[PDB]
């Protein structure tokens, strides 16, 4: 009474109110916000057909800090293939900077587990910063950082999460990078006890190609059906997620479209 | 002819709305501000704020010094508590804008890079600037608040996104903008661009318990139109001055005073 809709709704303002650049053409607004109440339910577009077993494979990917795409095909997800070497190595991508940021002593930071322990020891903290935007490794990437940082935040023993987003395509990119930060936050919040708050997505240069013009136009058309729930086993830290502990219930899309 | 306060709105949110915590705060997480930098000089109005300052720490950023000395030698004490015997801060904000530390034994200048490719690719979107360097964080001071910002150019027109980790209201906040809002004319003015927006996102945005008089007297006066900026094209993004940057028309409610 009804869904609540801030990605469709920013779909469209882009849609009517962006300007036009140009190696495809894009229509975009810059610098936009879209935000979920978590406890409202999971925010797995219904519009669309998101394939979540990809956003799961990511994420407990990204986790484990590794930067061979190996696990992801041993696993059914292709999605970094075209980008990783002939070894299937990506160079330092997200999770690498995640994990194990390098320092120029002979050691590495765990920001992960560093921002936990802070969730834990300080949740006040106004510095719970997890940043892959590390410029001195970029020229190593196969691909520079898209969602680059985010920030955790507590209030009545609810967490929050904060992400920002260089570059969104809108269509594509954005539903399945807002249902992989709504999960982390999630994990991060049952391995410290608290209850979820909201998740705010927040972007750069969001963006719609000019050859989704009639995909985005269809998605528009349709009305949203409930958010689906998310059901999370708890696993012993946020290292040992697997696939098993990990699923949406009542979720009932719209088909694909592309 | 209806004076935008996106500012004060989002001031009257966090006290409105916001959640008190315990020094004490009320706070509220993942807020955005925006000001169309064409409609004016975001210097706020319902109450005077301090400029000279905003441009003598911007000019000492962009110089890209760990040492607090010119600061001092200009009038600005700012920062002096900070700084030890030699007046050395550590790789703050400037230093990782001008010469963030490679591997390889180099440095990288994010904003000679910025402006490289406004100038060459102004669509790219991919201009960050910014000072999480996770690795010096704790050679720093104080770790950077106003931490990461992205340029973008939308019809001839420039634009920017500041992400500020955290954001006391009353205090540092109005500073924060007008830094940032000029920050964004001198890239415009160099890469000989218009101004679009600004845009402030922060983190967790807090009332500080202790001025919260001081902010029902503000958001008790009505505002009035933002001052314009008299910017004067300096050679590059370093050789601006003081003779350079003067604001025109400025009407501020009187000073309100708080501590930190
Ligand atoms: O997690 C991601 C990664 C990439 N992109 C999209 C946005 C851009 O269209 C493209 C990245 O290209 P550049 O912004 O670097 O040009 O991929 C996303 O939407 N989400
Ligand atoms: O440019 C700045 C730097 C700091 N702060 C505020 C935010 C916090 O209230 C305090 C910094 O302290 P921590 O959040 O890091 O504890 O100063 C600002 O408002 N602007």
């Amino acid at each position: 009474m009804t869904v609540p809709t801030p990605y469709e709704d920013l779909l469209r303002k882009i849609a009517e109110e962006g300007s036009h650049k140009d190696g495809t053409g894009t229509t975009s607004l810059f610098g936009q916000q879209i935000r979920f109440d978590l406890n409202e339910g999971f925010p797995l577009l219904t519009t669309k057909k998101v394939h979540f077993h990809s956003v799961v494979g990511e994420l407990l990917w990204f986790l484990q800090g590794d930067s061979n795409v190996k696990w992801l095909q041993d696993n059914n997800i292709r999605i970094w293939n075209e980008w990783a070497d002939e070894d299937g190595e990506l160079g330092p991508v997200y999770g690498v900077q995640w994990r194990s940021w390098p320092t120029p002593d002979g050691r590495h930071i765990d920001q992960i587990s560093g921002a936990l322990e802070t969730l834990r020891n300080n949740p006040d903290s106004r510095r719970n910063i997890v940043s892959a935007w590390n410029v001195s490794e970029l020229e190593n990437m196969a691909l520079p950082p898209c969602h680059l940082l985010f920030q955790l935040y507590v209030a009545d023993g609810k967490l929050s999460c904060q992400l920002y987003q260089r570059s969104a395509d809108m269509f594509l990119g954005v539903p399945f990078n807002i249902a992989s930060y709504a999960l982390l936050t999630h994990m991060f919040a049952q391995q410290a006890g608290l209850e979820v708050g909201e998740f705010i997505w927040t972007g750069g240069d969001c963006h719609i190609y000019d050859n989704h013009k009639e995909q985005v136009a269809e998605q528009l058309s349709r009305e949203a059906r409930p958010y689906p729930t998310l059901e999370l086993n708890k696993a012993a830290s946020m290292f040992e997620y697997s696939f098993d502990d990990i699923t949406v219930s009542g979720y009932d899309p719209h088909p694909l479209i592309r």
